């Protein structure tokens, strides 16, 4: 079941470059990215899915300097997902989200739509006008998406590794993200592990629940 | 179902049936999901409060105050309610705890492997706690990743849930003495079975189209 998946998945340290996702799997990973929940359904994100050699090479430019030992993961995997967050929460995006919810038939009346918009703005304004942490708030939603994604891809029988060891300034510049209103946060190569993936057979290790978990 | 079915079917439950409890097996399963989430460097910079008694849930629900009152019943009515907390600072005792646990579990072939893993972990941790002074946000991001893993996992178990940011973290922290223990509350997730008042159970899901959010290269 899903608990078996959670207990058996791992962060892949080396990919077999001959092993590709099926077209079906490639569509399934896009669906996972799209259907993640987020605060107010704000979906404050953009994904770059690199599957060509040229595309993956562009992403791998970010595995520079002290991050060079992540480069092969980006090159050898089948599909490499760059998770990006918006850099500021703007009204046009808030309108885009509520209009999409309306198109999907979530509102019975104009009043219901207006109440949803008002509630979304309560949370958005708390972050972007009061706390001034909307960049962080949106980034947190993207990390939530990554968590959904890693479990989902494992459940599809695919290997992956989440990567923070990359140069986001290089990756942003490579895809012109800043000027488009986004910034790169996590890179996740997806594919099938190779024999060089020493982590595939190592035991999982987590802190005991008697440290991390209180029942009340 | 496959996992894509779960992703397409799950929803944020707006009202729970307080008579429908998790089985003992399910209660163990949700704790496993919390524990086994990945995180940057396996830093696991988190604490979970799992409230299953009516007394415990009532206390968590004290945080649904003021502008957050319309999340109160979700917290009272679900079988189990999980409070996801992050560490407020990444200290060296914790970094040692994590590498010592990895060693106990058998991840290192030699003392040199263990040292190299420790060195690599500190490379990342020090970038945040020393260069950028943003380790609190870095750790909070790992907690959000855990929440994403959790919501999909509990849905795949056939359980309803809702992630909640609409709560007063000052009240919740004080209620469980979190700050003085070195933690702060970020997300509350009631888990159980929806009630007849869950208007969201039958509404269509809505997401932005991929032509807006997704570029293939
Ligand atoms: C946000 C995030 C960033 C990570 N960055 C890297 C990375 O740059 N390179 C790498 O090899 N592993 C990376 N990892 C993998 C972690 O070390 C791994 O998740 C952790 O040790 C737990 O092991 P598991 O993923 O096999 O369960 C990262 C994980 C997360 C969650
Ligand atoms: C971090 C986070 C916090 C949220 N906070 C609340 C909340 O306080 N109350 C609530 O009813 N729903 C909350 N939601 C639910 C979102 O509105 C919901 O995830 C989004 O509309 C997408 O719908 P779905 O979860 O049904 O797919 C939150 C979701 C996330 C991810
Ligand atoms: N943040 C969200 O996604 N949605 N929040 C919904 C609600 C409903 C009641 C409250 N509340 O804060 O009382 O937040
Ligand atoms: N951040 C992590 O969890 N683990 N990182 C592992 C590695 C391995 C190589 C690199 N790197 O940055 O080149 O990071």
């Amino acid at each position: 079941d899903i608990i078996s998946v959670a207990l058996k998945r791992h962060s892949t340290k080396a990919f077999d470059a001959s092993k590709k996702l099926t077209p079906e799997q490639a569509e399934q990973i896009k669906t996972l990215l799209q259907y993640s929940p987020s605060s107010t359904n704000s979906q404050p994100w953009h994904f770059i899915v690199a599957s060509t050699e040229e595309g993956k090479a562009r992403v791998a430019k970010s595995a520079a300097g002290n991050y060079v030992f992540n480069e092969r993961k980006m090159l050898d995997a089948s599909h490499v997902v760059v998770f990006c967050a918006k850099t500021a929460m703007d009204d046009v995006w808030l309108k885009l989200v509520v209009d999409q919810e309306d198109a999907d038939g979530r509102f019975a009346t104009p009043e219901a739509k207006a109440a949803n918009d008002k509630g979304r703005k309560f949370f958005a304004d708390m972050h972007r006008k009061d706390l001034h942490d909307d960049a962080e708030w949106m980034a947190k939603q993207v990390y939530l998406n990554v968590g959904n994604f890693l479990l989902g891809v494992a459940a599809l029988g695919l290997d992956a590794v989440p990567i923070e060891g990359f140069d986001a300034a290089i990756l942003d510049a490579e895809f012109g993200l800043k000027e488009k209103g986004y910034t790169s946060l996590v890179v996740v190569p997806v594919g099938h592990h190779s024999v060089e993936d020493f982590n595939a057979t190592l035991p999982k290790s987590r802190l005991p629940q008697n440290i991390t978990l209180t029942e009340v």
